[PDB]
C-alpha cells in the first residue's frame, strides 16, 4: 500500500497507473530511502502481470560478487561453488515482473549480456548453452544518475536507453512535505500492526517537528524517527528527534 | 528496412547500391545509434548473396573475454571452459555475410588473426590446424576513428587499409533532418506491430518538436522518445520530451 | 552489574530500562573503555529475554579473517580450512540477544550479508543453501561514528538506519565524573574478590586525585589504575599514576 | 610481377638484380606499403634459387607469440600446448629462401637465436637437440631504423650487420611519382583479372588526381584508391578520392 | 642473580619485589642491553611461582612468520611444514611464568589471539577446536615504546592496557652510574667461572674509566669491555677500551 | 689466423706471445668487431696447450637464461626441460683452454659460483655433488670496463683480480690504420675462398677511401663493407659505401 | 705464513696472538685485499685447537642462496632441492674454528639464527627437531663497519657486540708501506714456487714504483702486480704496471 497525497506525489501515480498497464520497462529514480522498492510493487500490482510473480534482485547488495550467478543461473560445475544447478532470477519471474534494484552498479561486462537478454528475450544460465524463452517485466532502480554514467564509461548507452524509456523519480520528502503526515501516520500503524497494538496519536506539535525537518535520509529516516518515538512509548510528543538525540 | 528521405541519406544509400553488388569489404561509419547496424543489413540484402546466412558478431558486446573463440570457433579443450566444439562465426556465414560490429574493439592479437582470414579467406578453430576454406563477404562497423585509432597504434594499418576500401559514413541525426519524420512515423509502425497495437500518428506540432531537436543519441534516441510519447499515448502530440521531462 | 552515579549515567540508564522492554535493535555508542559491552549485557538483563542465550561476537578481535565464518557459521568443505561443520553466532543466540561488538569494523561485503538477516530474520551458513529462522534480538557497539562512516562510503546506509532506531551513547568518563569514584569501588572489589584478596578502601585524597584526572581510556584506564595501586599496596593512597607520576 | 618506371625505381632495380645473384643476406627498406615484400619475392625469382622454396614469416604479424616457435618448430612437450611435432620455416625453406618480415620486431633473445643460425648454418626445433644444416638465403624487411634500433639497445649490433651487408630502400610513393601511373594500370589490371573481367581506361584527368597526392600510404593507399575507383565505376574519372567524401 | 646498587635501582627492586609476589602481569622497559631479560628472571623467582617453569620467547628472534606456530603450538598438518604436533609455550609454562620478550613486534592479528588468550586463560593449539586451560603469570618486555605505538594503530590498545598495569622500567646505565662497579665485577666474575679461570680485581683507575663512559649500549656494552678487559687481561688496569681507538 | 701489421698490433702481439706461453689468465679487452675472439685463438694456438680442445661460450649470446646450466654442466633432474644429463663447456676444455667472452654479462650469483671455480679448479654440474678436476686455461672477453663494472657493484672485485693479471686491449681500428689494408684483403681473401670465387684486388683510391673512414663498428664493419664492396662487384674500386651517402 | 714486517703489523700480531690462546670470538676487519682471510688462519693456528678442523664458509659468496642450508646443514626434503643430507658447516668445525668471512651480509633472519648457535652451542639443520652440542671456536670478518650497519638496521646489535669482543682491523697496505717489500717478496716466491721455479729478485727501482703506489686494492692488487711483472718474464725490473700505463 503505498500513500500518495503531496500534489508532486500524485502526479508522479498518475504516471506510473499509465506504464503499469503496458509492458514497457521502468526504471524508479530517487534519492535515499524515498520509495523506490514500493514504487516498483506498486506498478507490479497495478499491472496486468498483478497475479504473477514479484521477483527482486539488488545488484548493490549481493556479495561473494554472485551477481552474474544470481541473474542468470548456472549448472552444477559453471564456477568454483557451483555445487548445483540454480535457476536464474529471470526464470523465476516468468509470467510476472523482474526488479533490478540498483542496475547502476552492476558491471559492464555483465551489463552487456543483461542487453542480449533484453534484446533477445532469453537467457542461459552460466555453464549452459540452452536457452529459455522469457515473458517478463522489467522494473530497475538507481541511486546515480545513469545519463552521467553514460558519460562517465561505466554504463553502457544502448543498455541505457532501453531501460529509461519510462524513467520514475521521487521527489525527496522535503519537496513533497505534504507527504510527511500521511506517511508518519501510515508508519506508525504498520509497525502497531506488528505488535498486536494499537496506533497511539501524533501531538499537532509533533507534526510540527517532522514537516519542518528535511529529511536528508526521506522516508526511511522518517520511519526511524517513528519507531524511535513510539519506544519512548505509544503517543507523539516531542518525543521526536533528529540530530541532538 | 530501412528509411531513406533526406537528399543525403539518398546518395549514401545510391553508394551502397554500388558496392552491395560486389563483393569488396564494406566499413561502416558513423555516430552512436545512426543506422550502422541496418546498413549493414540493407548491404547484405541488396547484394547478390542476399539468400545467404546473415552473421553479426558484436565484438563490442561480447562479455567473457570470448571475441578470439566467438570468431573462429574452438574445438573442445581448447581452453579452460571449452567443454564442446563450437563452429565460429565465419563457419555459419559460409555462403553469406559476415558483420564485425564495432571491430575497433578488438585487440592487436585477434587483429593480426582477423588479417590473415582476409588475406587466406581461410579460419583455423583454436585448438585445432585444420583450415576452413571462407566464402564470406565482409561488412564492419565502427564508432571510433580508425584512421586515429592506428595512429595511436591500437590498430594496425595493412588490416585498416584492407577494412575501408568502401567507407559509408551516416549523418548524425540532426544533419540529416528530412530522415526525422518518416523514422517517428516507422519506429512507431514497428512498435505498435510488434505490441499489437493500432498504430497511431503524430500531430503536426508533435512533428515540430521533433525536428528542432539535435538527437545526440540519434535514432536510437528517437526511438525511445517515440515509445515514451506512445505510453503517454496514441496519437502522440507534446507526449514528447527530451530534457524537461516533468 | 553496571555503576551508575552521575546524573548522566542516569538518563542514560532510564532511556536503556525503556527499550529493553522492546525487540528494538540498540546500538551502543562511546569512546574506548567507557561500558558499551556492560550496558549490552544491562540491556539482554533488563529485557525479557534475560533467561535466554547472551551471545557476543567482538568483530575488532576475530583473528585470521573468520567474521564471516564465525557469525554465519559454516559446513564442513566451505573454505580450505573447514574441517567441520559449525554452528553460526545467530544461531547460538536464538531465543535471546546476540551482540555485536565494533560493528564498524565488519566489510561492506559482510555487512550487505547481515542485511539481509536482519531484514529476512534467516540466515545460512557458509557453505550451506539451509535457511534457519531467527528469533534474535540485535545489539551492537561502535567507537566509529557510522554516520561518518556511511559518508565515507565505508557502511551500508539501509544498514545503519537498520541499526540506528535507539541509539545510546556513554558520555566519556570525565564528563560524568560522579561515577569515577563507585566505579573505583567497584574495580577494586571485583578484582580482590576475585584474587581472593581482602578489599580494601580508598583515602580521599587518592579520590580527589582520581577525580581531577581526565581519563583519556576511560573506566577500563580507571581499572588499570586502581589495579595498580593495588599492587603499591592495600588501602589507596596517592599510589595513584597515570602521567606523569611513574 | 614488379612495376618499375621512375629512374630512382630502376637504380633500385639494378641493385636488387646484383644482390639477386648472390647468396648474400638482403635487407630491404622503406615506409609502409611501398613494396618490401613484393621486392623479397622479385630478387627470390631473379636468384639461382628461384626453383627452390620461398617462405615468409611475418613478424609482427604471428599472434599468441608464436614467433620463436614458427621460426624454429618444436617437438611434442617442447612447450605447454604444443601438442605435436612441427617443422620451422628454416626447414620449409631448405634449398630456397626465407623472408623474415618485420625483423625489428624479433626480441633480443630471439635475435640471439637467429644470429647463431646465421653463423652455424643449422637450427634446432625447440624441444629438441638435433641440429639440422640449412642451406638458406635469407632475406629481411623492417619499417623501422635498425640502425637506431641498435643505439637505442632493442637490437644486436652483431646481426645488424650480418643482416644489412646490401640494404636495399624503396623511396616513399611521392618521391618516385614516374611509378604511380604505371601502378595505377597494373593495379586496375590486377583487380579486373581476378574477377574476369576487362580491364577499364583511366582519363587524363584521374591520372593528374593521383599525381599531385603524397600517398601517404604509398602503394597499398594507391590499391585502395583504385578498388574504390572501380566500385564507383570502370573508367576512371572522378571517382577518386583520398580525405574528402571517402 | 641481579645486581642493584644505585638508588635508583633499589627503587627498581623493591617495586620489583611488590609485584612479584602478585599474579599481575608485569611489564619491563629500557633502553637496550640495561637488563629487562634479567628483571624477568628475577620476578618470577622472587614470585610464589618461584619453582615453575620459565618460559620465554623473543617475538624479535623468531626465525620465519611461525610466531603464531611457536606460541599457540600446532597439530600435524596445522599448515605446510607441521609434521609433528607441537605443544605451545603458554602449554609449556603451566604452573609458572611465560615471557614475552618483545611483544611490540607481534603484528596486530596475534595481537588479537594473545588478547583472548589473557581474558580467558585458555588457549587452542593451531588445528584444534580444543580449549587448555591455562595458569599462567605474564611478563613482556619491549623496546618500543608502547603508548606510541597504540597511538601509531600497530598496537591494540585493549591489549595494551592489560599487559601494562604494572611497568618496571630500567635506567640508562649512565642515569645509574652506582650500578657500573658492582656490574662489572659481576660480569667478570660470571664469566671468568664459567671458563674456570681465577676471578680478577679491577684497579681503582680502570673504575675512573667505566664511570666516565656514557654507556650507549648499557650492561651489554659493558660486558663486552669487560671480557675485552680480560682477554688484554687479569687483574684490569686500563685495558679498557670503548668506542674510538687502542 | 691473424692479420697484424701496425705498429700497435705488432706489441700486441708480443705481449700476447709473452702470455700465451703460461698460463696465466688472460683478459682481452677492446672495442666491439676489434677482434677480441681472433686473438682469444691466437693465444691459444700459440699456448703449449693448442693441440687441446678450444671451447668457447659467449655469455652475451646464450639465449633462455640457460648460461649457468651451459657452463657447469646439469644432470637429468636439476631444473624443469633438463631431460637429460649434460658436461659443462670447462668439461669439454679439459687439457685445453676456454673462453668466456662477454663476461660481464654473467650475473652476480654467476661470477660467485665462476669464482669458486677458477680457485678452486673444480666445477659441479647443476643438479650434482661431484666435484671434477679440472686442467683448463682460461681466457675471457669484455666490452664493458670491468673496473667501472666493479664500482658499480655489478661485477665481483675478488673474480676481477682474478681475470685481469695480464689485460690485452686492442686499439680500436682507427687508432691503428696500417691494419686496415691487409685486413679488407684479409676479409675478401677469406669471404671469396668460402664462396668458391677468385679473389679480387682492391684498387689503391679504394684503399685511400678505406683509410679514411673512423671505422666505428672496426673490423665487423669493414668485412660488412668489404661484403657489400664485392656484390656491387669484382676487383674492388669505390664500391666503397659507408653512411648515407648511397650510391652503388 | 703471514709475513709482517711493518710496525703497525706488528702491534696487530701481538694483539692476535693474545685472543688466539682464548677461545673469544675474533672480528677481522680491514679493506678488500687486506689480508684478513690469511689472519683467521694464522689465528686458528696460533691458538690451542690448531691441530683441530678450520672450516671457512663466504656469506657473500654462497650462489642458489644457500647460506642459511650451508651453515646449519639440512636433511633431505628439508626444501625443494634437498634431496639429501648435508652437514652444516658448525658441525664439521666441531672442535676447532669456523670462519665466517663477511659476515655482514647475513639477512636479519639468519643474523637471529646465528645469535641463537652462539648463545646456546647449539645448532640443528633445516628440517630437523634435533640440536647438536658445539665446540667451535668463532671468527669472523667484515669489510663493512658493523657497526654502522647496526644503526642502518640491518645487523642486530646484540649479535654486534658478541661478535666484537675483540675487533682486529688490518690497516691498508698504504698506512704500513713497510709491508710491501716483504710482501711482494713472499708473493714472488708464492708463484715461483707452484710452478716449481726459481724465485727471482726485483731492483730497486722496481721496488721504489711499489712504494709509491697507495694500492687501492692492498695486497692482492700487488699479488697482481708482482704475477703480471713474472710473465715479463723473471726479475721485477719495471716490469711494473698500475694505473701509470
Ligand atoms: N509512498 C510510500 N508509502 C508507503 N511507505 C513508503 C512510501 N515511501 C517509502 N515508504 C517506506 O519507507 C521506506 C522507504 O524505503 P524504500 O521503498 O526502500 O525506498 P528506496 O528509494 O528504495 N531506498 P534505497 O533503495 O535503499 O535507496 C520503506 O520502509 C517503505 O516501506
Ligand atoms: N534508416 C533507418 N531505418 C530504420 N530504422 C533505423 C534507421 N536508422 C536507425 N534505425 C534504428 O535505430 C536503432 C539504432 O540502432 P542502429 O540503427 O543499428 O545504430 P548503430 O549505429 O549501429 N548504434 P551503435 O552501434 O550502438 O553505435 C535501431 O533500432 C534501428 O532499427
Ligand atoms: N558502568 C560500569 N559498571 C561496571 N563496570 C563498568 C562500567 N563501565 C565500564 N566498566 C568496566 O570497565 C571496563 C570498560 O570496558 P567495556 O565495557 O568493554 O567498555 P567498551 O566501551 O566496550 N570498550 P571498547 O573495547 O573500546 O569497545 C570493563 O572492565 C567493564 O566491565
Ligand atoms: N613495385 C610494385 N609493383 C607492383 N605492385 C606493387 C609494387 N609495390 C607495391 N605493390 C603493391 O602494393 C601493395 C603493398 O605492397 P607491399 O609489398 O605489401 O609493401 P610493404 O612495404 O611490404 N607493406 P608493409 O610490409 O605492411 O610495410 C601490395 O598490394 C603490392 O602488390
Ligand atoms: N642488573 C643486572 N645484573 C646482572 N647482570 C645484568 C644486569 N643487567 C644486565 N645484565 C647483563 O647484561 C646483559 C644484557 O642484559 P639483558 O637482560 O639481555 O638486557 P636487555 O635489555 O633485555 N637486552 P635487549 O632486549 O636486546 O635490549 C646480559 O648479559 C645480562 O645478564
Ligand atoms: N686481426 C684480425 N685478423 C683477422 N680477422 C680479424 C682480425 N680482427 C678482426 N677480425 C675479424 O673481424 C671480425 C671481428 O670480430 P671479432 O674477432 O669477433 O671481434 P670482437 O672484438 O670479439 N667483437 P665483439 O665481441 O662484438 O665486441 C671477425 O669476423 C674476425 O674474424
Ligand atoms: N699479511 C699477509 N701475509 C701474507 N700474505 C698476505 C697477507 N695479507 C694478504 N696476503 C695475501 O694477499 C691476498 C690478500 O687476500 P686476503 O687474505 O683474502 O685478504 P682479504 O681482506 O680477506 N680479501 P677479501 O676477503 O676478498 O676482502 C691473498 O692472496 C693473501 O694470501
Ligand atoms: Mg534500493
Ligand atoms: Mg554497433
Ligand atoms: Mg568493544
Ligand atoms: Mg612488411
Ligand atoms: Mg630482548
Ligand atoms: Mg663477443
Ligand atoms: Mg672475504
Amino acid at each position: 500500500h503505498m500513500v500518495v497525497a503531496d500534489t508532486k506525489s500524485l502526479k508522479l501515480l498518475a504516471l506510473a497507473d499509465k506504464v503499469a498497464k503496458t509492458d514497457a520497462n521502468v526504471m524508479i529514480l530517487g534519492p535515499s530511502g524515498s520509495g523506490k522498492e514500493v514504487m516498483s510493487r506498486y506498478i507490479h500490482n497495478a499491472s496486468p502481470r498483478k497475479e504473477g510473480p514479484f521477483i527482486a534482485i539488488n545488484c548493490a547488495a549481493i556479495p561473494d560478487n554472485m551477481l552474474e550467478a544470481t541473474l542468470f543461473g548456472y549448472e552444477k560445475g559453471a564456477f568454483t561453488g557451483a555445487v548445483q544447478a540454480c535457476p536464474g532470477k529471470f526464470e523465476q519471474a516468468q509470467g510476472g515482473t523482474i526488479l533490478l534494484d540498483e542496475i547502476s552498479e552492476m558491471d559492464l561486462n555483465l551489463q552487456a549480456k543483461l542487453l542480449r537478454v533484453l534484446q533477445e528475450r532469453e537467457v542461459e544460465r552460466l555453464g549452459s548453452r540452452k536457452s529459455i524463452k522469457l515473458d517478463v517485466r522489467v522494473l530497475a532502480t538507481s541511486n546515480r544518475d545513469l545519463k552521467q554514467y553514460v558519460q562517465a564509461g561505466h554504463f553502457r548507452e544502448d543498455l541505457y536507453y532501453r531501460l529509461n524509456v519510462f524513467p520514475l523519480t521521487w521527489p525527496a520528502l522535503c519537496e513533497r512535505k505534504d507527504d510527511i503526515e500521511p506517511l508518519a501516520n501510515h508508519l506508525i500503524e504498520r509497525h502497531c500492526k506488528k505488535l498486536g497494538l494499537p496506533v497511539p496519536s501524533i501531538a499537532p506539535n509533533a507534526i510540527t517537528k517532522l514537516l519542518n525537518y528535511p529529511w536528508p535520509g526521506n522516508v526511511r529516516e522518517l520511519d526511524n524517527v517513528v519507531q524511535r518515538a513510539l519506544i519512548l512509548s505509544e503517543n507523539g510528543h516531542i518525543q521526536s528527534e533528529h540530530i541532538l538525540l
